[PDB]
């Protein structure tokens, strides 16, 4: 797994990032998560307003109607799956190439399941406000975070 961050350096600039983003990569299917269900819903709203095709994954759900929304990822119908921090270990990200952290984990354990399970290629967003944290995150681990190519064109090969 490769592990990348972009600094775009405020919150307001992530939707904008992550729209090019999944375009000059030429990404088909992805996951995100983010740190709480009022992003992962408005990012859903966003994606969907822009065409994309987004299934949701919040706590608050039955368990049949998240087996629903895997099936509806895992055939296709919906490219981007959204979930939160609190449901990343009981995601089960197939072969899945890319996963973005539209937010940061804000617990530090809880990284290496939001990472991926190979595919694999992980990218973290960070905010001026962030860059610090993962640092952190860095070390609590012993792997590297690195900064984003500027020409990520065959980045997932
Ligand atoms: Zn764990």
């Amino acid at each position: 797994i490769k592990q990348f961050y972009v600094n775009v350096e405020e919150e307001e600039y992530k939707y904008e990032c992550l729209t090019d983003l999944y375009d000059s990569i030429s990404v088909t299917q992805a996951v995100i998560f983010c740190n709480t269900r009022r992003k992962v819903e408005e990012l859903t709203t966003k994606l969907r307003n822009d065409k994309f095709t987004v299934s949701a994954i919040y706590s608050d759900l039955p368990q049949q109607e998240r087996d629903t929304i895997m099936k509806e990822f895992r055939s296709g119908s919906s490219r981007i799956l959204i979930s939160t921090d609190l449901l990343a270990r009981g995601i089960d990200v197939q072969q899945v190439s890319l996963v973005i952290n539209y937010d940061l984990p804000a617990n530090k354990e809880n990284y290496i399941h939001r990472i991926g399970r190979g595919g694999g290629v992980a990218i973290n967003f960070v905010t001026n406000e962030d860059v610090g944290a993962m640092r952190e995150l860095e070390k609590f681990y012993s792997t590297q975070i690195e900064e984003l190519p500027s020409d990520i064109a065959t980045l997932l090969n």
